[PDB]
Formats: structure tokens, sequence, C-alpha cells
């Protein structure tokens, strides 16, 4: 019956400047790859080995900050357009990966190729083979080596006898990182076997069969199996284990029931009854009058309710944000996820040697978002791209942008014959990175007042461990017949380059404490009360900062000189949400210097172009001398009136239980922090939105009045649209 | 063009049992009131004074637990229907309020009236006048007394001279609680004046003029002003202050600019430009196939996706939940907010003496919800009632129930040529209590797997303080010309009577720690790793529990006897969210024994019917001997295999800044906790929902398949309905 709601089309805009942080165009990558091929003897990755040279990566080397700001704020020149490339060189006496700068682009006679190392605290462009990237070539070699050893007549018999299925029915693989010893030069690695499945559930059927091997050097004929480990006993050869197994006293631990694996299946059971009313569609968010954010498609610049920002995408980390402005002023120069680790504790030599660096695998080289489900149907989707091993990957549905209506209002008050309520619509930018078993859901949520919330939720299949009743209990709960929910930490680092009221800032904390005082108006009477005291964080602190006990503090990044009208420094408060935790372990043999940012909740440093990133894709196996040692940034420099960067961590101490099988859920695996204005303005700045109501009641007449500021709530008809399911296809990008 | 979405009607059901916790029917109240009138000499409140007898309150006295459970679970008899009443008796030599039980009901010859005290730990049914409730009669007496003193010729002159406006233009009022001294019997109180406004913004214009009076006893002619306090100086009489003001050296502090108060106005400034695209309506939640939760209107019993529960309403606290079940098993007998405090720290004698008990004022006797804004347009609304001072109040739109679509999925995984994603619809029960200046938004959010989240958000006008540059800085920021953002704690207590796998439970924690160990598979090699250790909380601990540093623990309520299939006790995890904070102050002269639950994050006690509630509406002024001293519950009783209650706190340390003017916002003033299954089942239990997708792709054919389990996402038309605005009228209930 009702008239149709008033439709409006999506709005596109022109960015104020070009996106100087954007990924390389296909043509730029091609020119660089061509130049690499004409400069060096380059072999195609599919034909390469440890003695070839081949190209791994080619991506944008982002501009330095000062040149970026000059361009953005002072009509300066476009910064130089350069590529970072990573090439493996095996032609020489020793193999190594080298980072090289190729630029400027487009390729011309001005273009040079030079060693690139300025952002590496270790000062090196070359990463030695022994601590090299676990790339396609090294992975294939390790796989071939494991097969060579595990598929002999003897080992086939040992594996089947212990595990209960033949070798064809399991998959053997290695722990990460590898373990290189700089003192002796040896490189060893542990591994395990899991039952093969058709539903990606291998991590739920680990067999408890382990091994250790020596993979030192580029000649694989010299690699050797060192140990087989089973039921906490060590065997130095296949033969020794085989013989042990023939003895009457040999103990074989309970085997996995591979005929009953329904408990690992995620999707719906066709025999399961529907809950009452679940035969009705769940609620849907709709936009009655169309989309309320705008964008420039060519420059990936976004605008929504006085916020602006550009996005950028990398293979290592996924999305990044640059030049985030609110009401025309920059609040954050760069906001960028840097690293995510997963560090296991266990009784067994596979999980106890697991300390993943997810950027080493790649966070930005995964799968598309599923419309309607991973993001609401009203989302818009964006394509990004990467380059790896000879192929340029186009990734559609890479990230999404949507306006939510939060289910609580932004503010309200009822009094004095009126009610004033302001709605809480938010802009949301999401991407989801499924890295093997885990699914990481990243969200950036912007609010009308100038507040931004950064969050992550995790789900997917856990990396469980075999349950041995004699030894597994201190490290996990028994969650299935022979399965432990191995204990681990997830920790993520974010580079938060706040520039509050300019680049020159101070960091301070309001410390809250109870104190005994006497007041002039009650002489002699002691009162126990509470006070605040502002403390300036004067210099970089090696210990970092941990959130105060009982929440007794507020952490601010202040403008050094700008104040509001009441004399307060303009500031933003870094407010922790859930997941304000850091690593429990302090001294890991699997990460001695490779992830040193993960030991406190947050760190504050002086901004430097050479301190670009807190980890690298090349860090994980370089245990003692990684390209970036985060601790090198902490060298007691003044932060008092300086360009400051906050490196903020979110984390989870995950101890999986029944509520993680078959999968972990996103609702209770959540971490977040907010950046909220604190004396940044003279008042709270959502007041100008039209998405609010002002209700008044007239005491004489007994007449109500409703002011909706141009929003007509009358019933109207709308089409609830089918999501773009057709745009989703399985896979990690189009090559 | 698209066909219309398939509509369905709201579903109503019959509760399995009657709501034995429900508020008294009007007829029940009438019968009790009539019986009180025939038993005692009762005066009508509008004609009463300190020497009259009059009725304050009449409400349901809820059943004891064992009798309730016999009725619910074993087809036992309905528990006795009883009223708790509170009557002021002034006819004697000393005045007191007395609690009286009237029952059973309906009124018959079986009905008696008896002193009621079993839930008061002090063992008394009588509250002495000096520590009495701040009721209509006492408020009136205090108001008259203040006018009699502040409106003399001399004080009119003093007030106008110091404040800059005449007496008619300000309002003077008293700090809460009052200050009764048991040793001498004296009762005193502080107070201040605020500028009158037309928009209920008095709290933003405190004058810095203070006073102190003695209000001991029932003869107001003996009450007397003790002090006037201004600029931190004390005057013992109006004359003394008047004389000082005439001297040349008298310092008058800066006055409020009463002609420029636009900064206190909440609603939109009509001259503000609209932000880009804010002339489009913000997004709306819609239900394409109708509502998916059901209820019994007569019994206030609710059903959604295998959850069931009953609600109850009280003047003191608002909503409570009883008999919360999931998949046919009770997990929580009673979930009830118990108290909310707001405790201020200040340099001044008004704010420093402010320690509000919100249940003393009433959390459940406030205003209706505003449709569409306070709750989404798809919400259903419920009417509740209370009785106070001769009047039965019917409160429509008292609470709302709605299904949200959260903007992130419940779980997902992509791998092995499939993607499986489960949506996250939640049931939400909300009420909002606006108590003078503050607006408290309470939300109860139920998830598909059996998790429940309890949260609060706060907004409204802060109780600010006059800014004296000489003394105010340790207690607040200067947020307007003569205004301080007075530091305060908000703390809320919730009674969480979990009964996990029966009433007989244990409480435990998994403690997480780093440890150095050696493993059998690598003799002599030390590893720094991490472990969990389960510790049973054997006995009640006076210190309560504070959440562990760096989050290194999981707190569980376990069934004492029931386990899942893998030997683990069935449990629920009490998971803190934001706002896991308790009072900073330890020893307040304004709450010595009245709020003893607020000093730690959580307490575990043995369930007792006599330990019904952790505070009472009668606690606030009874500083040393309140009806309930929570510490009485903590007497070292075993909890090892007992009915346990968790008293869980949520809080905020609020240091208002610019982002709180003109009002605090709900987005960043948030606290929550969750109750989540932990080995409660053998697996995660959302898997039977139909609100999920299973996408598969075949690598041979390149064909995709989408399984939506009966949910048709094809575009369809619906009407976006106008909220029931017509049901909203201003006011605190219909009398
Ligand atoms: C961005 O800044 C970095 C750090 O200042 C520059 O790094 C220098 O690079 C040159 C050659 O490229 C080296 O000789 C210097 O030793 C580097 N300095 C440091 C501190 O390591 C880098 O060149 C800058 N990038 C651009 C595009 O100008
Ligand atoms: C609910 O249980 C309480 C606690 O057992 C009962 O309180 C007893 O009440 C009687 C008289 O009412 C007193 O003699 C006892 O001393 C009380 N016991 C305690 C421990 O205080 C209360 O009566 C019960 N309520 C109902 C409706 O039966
Ligand atoms: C280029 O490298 C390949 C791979 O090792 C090698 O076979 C070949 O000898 C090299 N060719 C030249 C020009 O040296
Ligand atoms: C393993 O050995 C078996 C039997 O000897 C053989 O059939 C199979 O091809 C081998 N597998 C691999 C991957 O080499
Ligand atoms: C479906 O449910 C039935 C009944 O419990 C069970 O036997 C079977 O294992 C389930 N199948 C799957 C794939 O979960
Ligand atoms: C990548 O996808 C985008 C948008 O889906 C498209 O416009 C662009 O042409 C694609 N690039 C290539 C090289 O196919
Ligand atoms: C009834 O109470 C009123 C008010 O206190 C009082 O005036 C009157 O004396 C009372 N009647 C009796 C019999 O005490
Ligand atoms: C205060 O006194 C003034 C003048 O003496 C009078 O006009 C006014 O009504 C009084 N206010 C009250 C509340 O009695
Ligand atoms: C409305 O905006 C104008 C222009 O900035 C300002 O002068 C005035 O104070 C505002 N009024 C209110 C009620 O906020
Ligand atoms: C209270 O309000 C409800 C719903 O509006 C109504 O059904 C009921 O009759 C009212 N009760 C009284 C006593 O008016
Ligand atoms: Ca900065
Ligand atoms: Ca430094
Ligand atoms: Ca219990
Ligand atoms: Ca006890
Ligand atoms: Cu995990
Ligand atoms: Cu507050």
């Amino acid at each position: 019956a009702s008239a149709e709601c008033v439709s409006n089309e999506n709005v596109e805009i022109e960015a104020p400047k070009t996106n100087i942080w954007t990924s390389l165009a296909k043509e730029e990558v091609q020119e660089v790859l061509d130049l690499l091929h004409s400069t060096y003897n380059i072999t195609e990755v599919t034909k390469a080995d440890f003695f070839s040279n081949y190209v791994l990566w080619i991506e944008t080397l982002k501009p330095n900050k000062t040149e970026a700001l000059t361009y953005l704020d002072e009509d300066g020149d476009l910064p130089p357009r350069n590529a970072r490339t990573v090439v493996y060189f095996g032609e020489g006496e020793e193999g190594y990966f080298e980072e090289l700068k190729v630029g400027p682009l487009p390729v011309s006679d001005e273009t040079t190729i030079e060693p690139l190392s300025f952002y590496n605290t270790n000062g090196k462009s070359k990463l030695p083979f022994e601590v090299g990237h676990l790339d396609r070539i090294k992975s294939a070699a390790k796989s071939s080596f494991l097969n060579k050893n595990l598929n002999t007549t003897i080992m086939r018999d040992v594996l089947e006898g212990l595990i209960g299925v033949p070798y064809e029915d399991m998959g053997c693989h290695s722990a990460a990182p590898q373990l290189h010893d700089p003192a002796t030069g040896a490189t060893v690695d542990y591994g395990t076997c899991n039952i093969n499945t058709e539903n990606d559930a291998e991590n739920l059927v680990p067999t408890g069969f382990f091994f250790k091997f020596d993979m030192t050097g580029r000649d694989v004929s010299q690699w050797k199996m060192l140990e087989y480990i089973y039921n906490n006993k060590v065997y130095t050869s296949a033969e020794e284990l085989y013989e042990a197994m023939q003895k009457d006293d040999f103990v074989t631990l309970p085997k996995i029931d591979v005929d009953n694996l329904d408990w690992t299946v995620i999707q719906r059971n066709d025999s399961a009854p529907i809950r009452h009313l679940d035969d009705r569609k769940s609620p849907r968010l709709v936009e009655p009058e169309g989309r309320r954010w705008a964008y420039d498609g060519e420059e990936e610049y976004f605008s929504w309710m006085d916020w602006g920002f550009y996005t950028s995408w990398s293979r290592d980390t996924g999305i990044s944000f640059y030049d985030i402005t609110f009401k025309g002023e920059r609040i954050v120069y760069e906001l960028s996820l840097q690293e995510l680790i997963a560090e296991y504790g266990s009784d067994d030599p596979f999980n106890q040697h697991t300390f993943y660096s997810d950027i080493s695998y790649g966070v930005g080289n995964r799968f598309s978002l599923v419309p309607g489900y991973d993001c609401p149907a009203t989302a818009g989707y964006f394509t990004t791209d990467t380059f790896e091993y000879d192929e340029f990957y186009n990734r559609t549905l890479s990230y999404c942008v949507f306006e939510n209506q939060e289910d609580y209002s932004l503010l309200r008050h009822t009094g004095a014959s009126y009610s004033a309520i302001t709605q809480n619509p938010t802009l949301n930018v999401r991407f989801i990175s499924t890295i093997g078993n885990y699914d990481y859901n990243f969200l950036y949520k912007f609010f009308l007042d100038g507040t931004l919330e950064v969050s992550v939720r995790a789900a997917g299949y856990i990396q469980a461990g075999y349950w041995n009743p004699e030894t597994s209990a201190p490290y996990g709960l028994k969650i299935h017949d022979v399965l432990s929910g191995s204990f681990h930490d997830h920790v993520l680092n974010y580079k938060v380059d706040l520039d509050v009221g300019g680049t020159k800032n101070r960091a301070s904390k309001y410390v809250m404490k109870d104190v005994d005082v006497e007041y002039p108006w009650a002489p002699g009477t002691v009162y126990n009360t509470k006070q605040i005291a502002r403390e300036v964080l004067e210099k970089e602190d090696f210990n970092g900062i941990n959130w105060p006990e009982n929440g007794q503090g507020i952490l601010l990044i202040e403008s050094a000189e700008e104040t509001n009208s009441f004399g307060n420094p303009r500031a933003y408060n870094i407010m922790p949400g859930g997941g304000g935790v850091h690593r429990i372990v302090k001294n890991s043999r699997s990460g001695p210097e490779t992830q040193n940012w993960a030991r406190s909740n947050l760190f504050l440093t002086k901004h430097k172009d050479e301190e670009l990133r807190s980890s690298t894709a090349l860090n994980t196996n370089a245990l003692y001398d990684p390209p970036v040692n985060f601790n090198a940034f902490l060298d007691d420099e003044s932060l008092d009136g300086e360009d400051i960067v906050a490196w903020v961590n979110l984390g989870l101490h995950h101890l999986p239980n029944s509520n993680d099988l078959p999968n972990t859920i996103f609702s209770t695996a959540h971490a977040s922090f907010m950046l909220t204005p604190f004396n940044y303005f003279d008042s709270e700045n959502s007041r100008d939105t039209t998405q609010q109501v002002f209700y008044t009641y007239d005491d004489e007449t007994e007449e109500s009045n409703w002011e909706f500021y141009g929003n007509d709530w009358s019933s109207c008809g709308l089409e609830v649209p089918e999501p773009n399911f057709e745009d989703y296809t399985y896979g990690r990008g189009t090559r």
C-alpha cells in the first residue's frame, strides 16, 4: 500500500589528492619484472631450485612521511614512485634472499636497482639461506625430503602400525619456525603427521607421531632424519623404532577413530531439527534511502559523515589506512596492522615448536568475502591486488565497506519535558583473512563524534594436539577422545601513527589513585578520596606500557601546542577494549628476537621512516638476527614534543574447550581498542547530525511534538535486495 | 517488481508454568493497602508528616528458591503469594520505617501481617528515622527548611552578590547521602545551589556556593544551618559571610555567564550545515519474514531459539530474569541487577559528599522507551507496574525485546573447496533508566550457542562541579569557563545465580602462567613455556576476586557431578568484557558499610534465601548499620559442591572531558560481561541453526553450489514500518 521509500544512487567523489600509498599497477609490476629479467639471470619459479635466482615479490615501496605530508598539505610534488622487490639469489657460493629498490617508475633511464635495507634494523638487504623465507621452493624440498624418509618399506609399516591408517591416508608436515643455530650453523626442524580429511579438518586429527630433522644447507642429499618421537620416547632411526615396536612391552597409544569424524564437520546436519521460528529469515539491515558514504574508486579514498581516509593493500598485512581525517583535520597519518603471531605451549615437540608469524605466510593473499554473510547485503566491495612468484593476483571482494545501525543510540537524555536521542550509525571497513585453519575478522568502525574502534575476532579450526594423558594436561583440555585443545596466545600489533593537532605531540597519562586528604572546609578531618594526576611520558621506555590495574588511568596522545578553549591540550585517548593482553611466554626458543613487540600491551616511539614496520615477512626464521628487531626502536629518545607513534597490541589467551569444536566462534574470541577524542574539541561533536529526534511535551495543552530533522519515518515500501553471490568464487585470487 | 517477502504474524505461546516472581496485580495491591488501613491508623501521604503513619511501598515478596524449584521442576504446589510492604510509623515516641510481610494473598482470614527482616543482615525490620529513607515527607521538610534559611533578606543579598542572579533564578539542594553520626546521634547534610535552566542542565551550572546543616530529629524548628562555605572558607552564620563580603579584600570567584548557555543544549543546532549525505535516512533493521521470538503476555515468559526465561519488575531495580534455560536445561535461576552507585571525588563539600545509591531513588520507576530510537523499530514493548505512596503506576514501553542481526558472523571457515558461514542473530532485552541527570541503558543479549552478554552503557548530563583553580585540579578537568568534570566511579552489582548442570556446583579457575620445564624428548634442554592449572575455589573469600593481570585466567562455575563426554565438568565461563573495574576509594565517610560489594570485581557466595540482595533501597543513609551489609555473606563457607551465587560487578572510572559536553555518550561509556558455555556440551551448539550458508565449489567442472537451508535471499518487497511513536508519552508512569 504505502508509497516506495525514496531511492537514491550511490555517490562517487574525487579524492583531494592521489593515493600515493596504493599497490603497484599491473603495468608497473611488469616493467619491474622485465627489468629484473634483463639485469639478472632469472629463472621462472616453476623451474627453480636452491641454486637458481628467482623473483618472489614486487610491491610499492611507500613514500616517506615528510614528503607525503608536503604533497598532501603544502601542494608539494608527488613523492617518487618506487618498488620494493625481493629476489632469491642462488647462483653464488651461498644462497640468500635480497631486497632491492627499483625506481623511479615508470621504468626509464633514470631507473636504478639498489640494495634495500633502510627499514631493516639489522642494516642488511640480504637474508641468508639458512634463515630464509619458507617459500615455494624450500617447501617443496622439505616435502620431498619427508616423503623420502617416511615412505620407505620400514617407515610405512611403522606409521601404519602406530597410527592405524596407511601412509596414503595421512599428511606429514613441519613445524614453524625452523630452528637455525648461529653458533654451529645447523638448521633443524620438528614435524608431525595428521589424518587426511576431505573437510580441511586435519588439525583436529593430529596423530601424536613426531620427528626431528636436520635440513642444513642447500644440498638436500645431506639432510637427514635425526629422531622419531612417539609416546614421549625418542628413537634415533627408523630401524630402532621398528624393532622397539616388535617387543611385547611396546605401548601403542589409542588411535584416532577415523571412521567417526562427524564431530569435525562445520555445516548443518540434515537430521537436525529446526529451532522454533528458525524457518523464518533472520533480520536484515537495509538502506531505505540509499548509501550514505562515498568513495573515489580510482584512488580508494572514502568519505562518510566528515571522515575521510585512503586505503592501501599489501600481501604481507592486508589493509592499511592513510591520512585519516575528521572534520577536515588529520588525526592519524598511518593506521596499519603489522603482525599477528600464534604461539603454542605444549607437551609435544610439534605444538611446543609452533610460533607462527602470519605475515610470513601473508595476511593479504587470501580469499574473497562471502556477500550477505561476511558483510551485510548493503556493503560495497573493493578489489585489491598482489604479486607473488611470477603472477599478479587480482582479488575481488577483498574488503568491504558498510554503514551499520548500531543497536544502541549514541546518546540520549530525558528531562524537563523533552527527550533527545541521537542514533548511532557507523562506517565499517572489514576484511577477513583465512590463513590455513584460522579465520581472522578485522573491523574498523568509525563513529559520528570522531571515535574509531579497531578490532579483531577469530574463528575457524584450532591447531589441536594429540592428547596423551601422562603429559598433556598442563597444556590443554581433553576435548575429544584423543584430542587436546592446545593452549596458545594470539597477539596482533598495530602501528597507530596518531598526529593529534599536528605531528608534534606529547604522550601523557592521567593516573587515578586513592589518597587521604584534609580539606580547608573541615579542618582536621581526614577523608579517603580519589584524585587524578597528569604524568608526561618523557622518553621511550624499553618496558613499554601495560594497562593499569583496575583500569586506573587514561592514556593520551596530546598536541604539543594546540589547546581547546579551556586550556586543555587537544588529545585522543587510546582506550583499551577487550583483549588487552600480551604474550605470557617471555623467552621462546622459537622466537628469541623475532617478535619483541609482543611482550607488553603498547609501546610509544619517536616516528622514523626507517622504523617503518615492527615485523617483516622475512623475520620468522631469523631467530637471533631478524631484519627487524623491534627493540632497536626503543633507545630512550625524548617523546616530549615529537612525532610519536603508538604500537598497540591486541590478543587472546586461547584455551579451546567444547565451544571450539568443530570451530571456534567469533563472538567470544574478540579484542579491540578505541581512539576517542579527549579535549580535542570544546564539546562532543555528533551534535550536527540529522539522525536524531527531539521530542517535547507541552504541559499546558498535553500536546506532544516530534522533531525528526528531515527524516520521514512514515511507512514506505522497499526492495530487500539479494546480495551479489554471483561475484564470489572460491580461491586465493585470479592470477 | 519483485514479489513481496513472505510475511508472518507475531507468535504467542503459553508459558510452561506461571510467573511466580511477577509484580503484584492492582487488585493485590488494593487488598494489601486496604488491610493496612484497617489494621493501622494510616494517613494519606499528601496529608502526612513526621508524626503520621503512612505507606510507602507494596510489592511482591518473591518465593524462596527451593519452593520455587519444587513448583518448576517437580510439579509441586505454587509457592505462597506474599507482599513486602514498607510503612512509616511516626505515632510513637520515635519514628521508624518498618518492613512488614502481608500474606498469603488474596487477602483472606488466613492472611497475617508480620515484621519482615529475614533478608536484612542486620536482623531488623525497623529502620530508625535518623537513617531513614529520603522520602517525599523528608524531602519536603528539607526543602522548606532550606527556603526558610536561604530566602531571608540577608541571604538573598549574599546569594545574589556571590552568584550573580537572584534566589528565584537558582535552585538549592542537598547532598546524598545524609551524614548520621551513631556516636552522638546527630544527622547533618551538605548542599549547594545551581543556576535554573529550562533544559534540565542544572548539573552543568553549579555555583560553588555550599552549606551544611543539622537536621537531627523530627522537630524541624530545631534544625539549624551550621555553615556557609564559599571559596574554601567557612562561615558559621549568614551574618558573618554578609559582613566579610562588604570588606575590600573579599574575593568573589568568577560567576557563571547565564546569558550564554547554548553549550548545554543537546539537540541539533538548527543553523549547523548538514554533513554530506546526512539528508538520507540511516539504515534500518527489518524482519523480512516476521518476528522470530515468542512470548506469553500474561506470564512474561519469552522463547527464542531454544532459550526460555521469565522477567520480573521492581521499583528498586527495574528488570530481573528468572529460570533462564537453554535447550531445556536451566543455567541461571536468577539474574538481577542489585544496585548502582555513583561515588564522587572532589575538592568541594557537595561533590565530595556524593555517594548515590540509585536503587534508593528507584531504577524501576522511571520513563518509557522512545520507539525506533531507544530500541529498533522491530522491537516489541512491555508494560510493567509499581506502587508508591498511595498510587499504582502503569508504565508502558517499560522494556523492549528485539532480534538483532549482529554485523559480524557467529563463525566461519573457508577451506578445502568450501566456505561455511553462520550468521549471528541475537535476542536483546533492554530497558533505560533515566534517574535525574544520568541515563542508564541496560542490555541483555542472547546468542545461538548458549552465550549471554550482560551490559550497561551510560549517557546524560554529568554531575559536574564548580572549577576553583586553586583547589579543583586534582579532582577533575576544567571543561568550561567555571566548570570541572568531577571525577567519579559508577559501579553496578549483578546477582548471577548460575546453576550449571544442577544447583550443586563448584567454582574453579584455570590459572595461566609461564614456567620453565624440560621435556622427556629433549633431556637437559630448558624451555620457557606456558601452562594452565585448575584451582578449585574451596571457600568463600572475604577479598573477593579481581580479574587476573594480563588476563591470565578463566573463571568457571562447574557442575559438581555432571561432565561432558570427555570427562570435563560441565561449566559456564564468567568472562569479563570492558568495565571490569571496582571502586578506587576504600574508606568513604559517605558509604562506610552501605555498599561493601563494590570493592572487588566479583564475589562467590553460598546461595541463601536470607541473602536475597546485596543492597536495599533503605541502605544509603544507614551508614554504619544498613539493613544489608554485604560483608555478612562472606563467612568462609565451603563452596565445594554447593549452590553458588556469583555477585558480578561492572564499572566505569569517569573523568569527563569535552566529549561529555553537553552530554556523555553511550559508545565509550560501556561495561559488559559474558556467561559462555565451557565444556557444557560436547560441541559448540549453534550448528543446528538454519541461518547459515554452505558454499561448495568443484575444481573439475568449475561449478559453484549454494546451500541456504530454506532461506530464500531472492529480492523481495516489504513495508518499512513506522515505529509506534503514538504510544510514547512523557512521564514516569500513569498513576
Ligand atoms: C626514506 O627515508 C629513509 C630513512 O631516512 C631513507 O633511507 C636512506 O636511504 C639511503 C639510500 O636510499 C641510504 O644511503 C641511507 O643510509 C638511508 N638512511 C637510513 C637512515 O637508513 C630513504 O632513502 C627514504 N626514501 C626515499 C624515497 O627518499
Ligand atoms: C524464605 O527463607 C527464609 C530464610 O530461611 C525464611 O526466613 C525465616 O523466617 C522465619 C519467620 O518468617 C524466622 O523465624 C527465621 O529466623 C527465618 N530464617 C532465617 C534464616 O532468617 C523465610 O520465612 C522464607 N520465606 C518464605 C516465604 O517461606
Ligand atoms: C642462469 O641460471 C640458470 C639456473 O641456475 C643456470 O642454469 C644457467 O647456467 C644461468 N645462465 C647463465 C646465463 O649463466
Ligand atoms: C609411497 O610408497 C608407495 C608404496 O611403496 C607408493 O605406491 C607411493 O607412490 C609412494 N608415495 C609417494 C608420494 O611417493
Ligand atoms: C547428524 O546427527 C546425527 C544424530 O546425532 C549423528 O548420528 C550424526 O553423526 C550427525 N552427522 C553429522 C555429519 O554431524
Ligand atoms: C581486477 O578486477 C577489477 C575489478 O573487479 C577490474 O576492473 C580489473 O580490470 C581487474 N584487473 C585485471 C588485470 O583483470
Ligand atoms: C491517626 O493518625 C493521625 C496522624 O498522625 C493522628 O492525628 C491521630 O491522632 C491518629 N489517631 C489515633 C487514634 O491515634
Ligand atoms: C523568597 O522571598 C521573596 C522575597 O522576599 C519572595 O518573593 C519569594 O516568593 C520567596 N520564595 C519562596 C520560594 O518562598
Ligand atoms: C547554533 O550555532 C550558532 C552558530 O555557530 C551558535 O552561535 C549558537 O551558539 C548555536 N546554538 C545552540 C543552541 O547551540
Ligand atoms: C496497564 O497497561 C496495560 C497495557 O497498556 C493494560 O493492559 C492494563 O489494563 C493497564 N492496567 C491498568 C490498571 O490500567
Ligand atoms: Ca605521530
Ligand atoms: Ca627511538
Ligand atoms: Ca547457583
Ligand atoms: Ca556465606
Ligand atoms: Cu586460537
Ligand atoms: Cu559518569
